[PDB]
């Protein structure tokens, strides 16, 4: 996250935390957020090989009893994730068991241009600076959709337009799959923006892949 500051300590309890391993480099990391207590929501880029999920955490280099770390038995990425168009840039992670819930672990059950959301994550601070250890938070305008015309494949029925472009607020690598939300509601999915950070970004609607959600939850 750029230009934001640290979250009150578990003050998110649907955060996670994303480890992702390939089967040709080191391990990659993303956000993401627990919707039901074995059922995280997150972006089908950070598919891998293998994930591992750490909840209740906010310094993730300091081990605390309010950790949970959970094996991901399945990913289930959205059929129509193109990489081409970047469409349907959103995955279900289902948890080998149920989380516990406690004050530091919960779960967050389930919009137009104008309103202020807010996105949390450990990503980067900077174009040029390592993830950050502790979680960061930001509040992020939603745009009208033409702000986001110079990303050719943007679809306003599939995404969302966010970040004022005056401002120089924005989640960054290590953020993708956090929740936008708006009212305490998640309304998006951190997926893409420019290299440079230059706002605004572009992020999966929630909305329209609720049938998609709902038919995986009941299958499994
Ligand atoms: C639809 C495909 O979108 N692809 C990406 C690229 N991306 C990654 O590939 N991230 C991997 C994790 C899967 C990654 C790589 C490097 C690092 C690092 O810290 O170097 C962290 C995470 C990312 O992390 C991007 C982060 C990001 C978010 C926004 Cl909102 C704006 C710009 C931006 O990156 C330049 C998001 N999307
Ligand atoms: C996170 O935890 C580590 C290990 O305790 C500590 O060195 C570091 O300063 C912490 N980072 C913070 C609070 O930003
Ligand atoms: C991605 O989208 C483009 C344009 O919609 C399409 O031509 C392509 O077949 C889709 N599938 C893949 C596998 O990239
Ligand atoms: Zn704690």
């Amino acid at each position: 996250i750029i230009g934001g500051t640290e979250s009150k300590p578990h003050s998110r309890p649907y955060m996670a935390y994303l480890e992702i391993v390939t089967s040709n480099g080191p391990s990659k990391f993303c956000g993401g957020f627990l919707i039901r207590r074995n059922f995280v929501l997150t972006a089908a880029h950070c598919a891998g090989r293998s994930i591992t999920v750490t909840l209740g955490a906010h310094n993730i280099t300091e081990e605390e009893d309010t950790w949970q770390k959970l094996e991901v038995i399945k990913q289930f990425r959205h059929p129509k994730y193109n990489t081409s168009t970047l469409h349907h840039d959103i995955m279900l992670l289902k948890l080998k068991e149920k989380a516990s819930l406690t004050l530091a672990v919960g779960t967050l059950p389930f919009v137009p241009p104008g309103r202020m959301c807010r996105v949390a994550g450990w990503g980067r601070t900077g174009v040029l600076k390592p993830g950050s250890d502790t979680l960061q938070e930001v509040k992020l305008r939603l745009m009208d959709p033409q702000a986001c015309s110079h990303f050719r494949d943007f679809d306003h029925n599939l995404q969302l337009c966010v970040g004022n472009p005056r401002k120089t607020k924005s989640a960054f690598k290590g953020d993708s799959g956090g929740p936008l939300l708006c009212a305490g509601v998640a309304q998006g999915i951190v997926s893409y923006g420019r290299s440079d950070a230059k706002p605004p970004a572009v992020f999966t609607r929630i909305s329209h892949y609720r049938p998609w959600i709902n038919q995986i939850l009941q299958a499994n």
